């Protein structure tokens, strides 16, 4: 039935799960005769459902949930995506401005914005200054000394989802951002050049943090979302002083505290600066999430993608999900003050690279993250990040 869509999104728990319901069910009351069959997924699982349900895409859903950068233009060259440049609305291509860049490619648009996440820091501020850490540390040095700090005052100071992997990847991300140059990290994100020294250092910066052992007792068999216990429910539940994350964090926490209300002493801060590093200062990297639509799929599909740009529902979004909407009117309804100074860090960077694992594609992606964990057991080193990357990158 060209009016009955089925819809893939990653929202498996709280309210987040709860809006995507919602939504569904007032676009089916506002266009009667339509139906979206709704299928929630967990966040780890997606990308593996979604990459292999779209190799058939008749029997594929009609509307999913982007991949991001490489991962999303492997699915647009595969024939997985619809071009919706003729599609978006008026709506989406005035509020979405900002964002839908994260959407084009080779100057077309292959879906709707609702979110954008940069990462940083998310701490207690309350086990901040517990550990007598007064000042969030603008560099690394500054930073591994609060973690000493931090772990002297009896707390774990660094919650590591590291059992997902892609968690343990940021730190790595974000130190190669600040170690290479600018024009060195564009290249070799975009050759797949992995060859200057600043691949190995920041592998090296990480060793030390982690020989630190300032993480979490469990970080390698830690998720960083599924439970109390996941590094965000460390966080949440005040069991850790900080974890490294994109800005759906807030949202996050809220649902895994033990009265399921916001986490009240939450801060953020920038990924500090290294010394020596050659990176941008103030550059950000972090994540936009955009709504695809199947190349089979119906013009129902494509009301619907557009129908989630529209500012009323990008503003129950940023409620129920406790992140930045997309959409520039609709953060007006942003309160949570962390979230409030993200928007002004995303305001008045000089730049945002995407996820580094999204930037590089599924292949590079998935072997850098093993490798960064890999390292962090203590079986694998710095070096080997750098060859995981290089033997995944001949494949492309
Ligand atoms: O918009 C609010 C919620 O946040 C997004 O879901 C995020 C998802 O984007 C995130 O993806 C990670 C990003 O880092 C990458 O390195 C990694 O590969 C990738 O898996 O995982 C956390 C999840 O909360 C959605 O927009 C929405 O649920």
């Amino acid at each position: 039935d060209d009016k009955t869509i089925t819809f893939w999104h990653n929202a498996s728990a709280g309210e987040g799960r709860q809006y995507w319901e919602n939504l569904a069910k007032s676009f089916e009351e506002a266009n009667p005769g339509t139906k979206v069959e709704i299928q929630a997924i967990q966040n780890e699982d997606f990308a593996g459902k979604l990459q292999t349900a779209m190799q058939d895409p008749a029997s594929g859903p009609d509307v999913f949930m982007s991949l991001g950068g490489a991962k999303t233009k492997e699915m647009i060259d595969a024939g997985q995506v619809m071009d919706l440049t003729d599609k978006i609305s008026d709506t989406v291509k005035t509020d979405m401005k900002t964002t839908l860049s994260a959407a084009t490619f080779d100057g077309k648009v292959y879906g709707v914005p609702v979110s954008v996440e940069p990462g940083g820091m998310w701490y207690s501020k309350d086990l901040f200054k517990k550990a007598g850490v007064s000042d969030v540390p603008a560099t690394y040095e500054e930073l591994l000394a609060d973690a000493k700090k931090l772990k002297d005052s009896g707390t774990d100071a660094i919650a590591l989802g590291a059992k997902d992997a892609w968690p343990a990847a940021h730190w790595y991300y974000w130190l190669v951002l600040r170690e290479c140059s600018p024009e060195v990290y564009d290249k070799s994100v975009q050759d797949h050049d992995f060859s200057n020294a600043c691949w190995v250092n920041a592998g090296k910066k990480l060793q030390e943090l982690k020989d630190l052992k300032v993480f979490n007792d469990g970080f390698l068999t830690t998720t960083a979302q599924q439970g109390a216990n996941s590094s965000a429910g460390l966080l949440a539940n005040h069991k850790a002083a900080m974890e490294l994350m994109g800005a759906w964090e807030p949202g996050v926490l809220k649902d895994l505290t033990p009265d399921q209300k916001p986490m009240a002493d939450l801060g953020f801060f920038a990924f500090p600066e290294v010394a020596g590093g050659e990176g941008e200062p103030g550059a950000l990297m972090g994540g936009v999430t955009y709504f695809c639509v199947n190349p089979k799929a119906s013009q129902t599909s494509i009301d619907f993608v557009n129908y989630m740009g529209e500012k009323k529902n990008q503003e129950d979004y940023a409620k129920a999900f406790s992140t930045i909407p997309a959409s520039e009117p609709a953060r007006a309804v942003v309160t949570d003050e962390s979230l409030k100074q993200v928007i002004e860090y995303l305001d008045k960077a000089p730049s945002m690279q995407l996820w580094m694992d999204t930037a590089l594609g599924t292949n590079i992606g998935n072997a850098l993250n093993a490798a960064v964990v890999n390292m962090l057991s203590g079986q694998g080193s710095p070096e080997d990040i750098v060859k995981a990357m290089q033997d995944a990158a001949q494949k492309g």
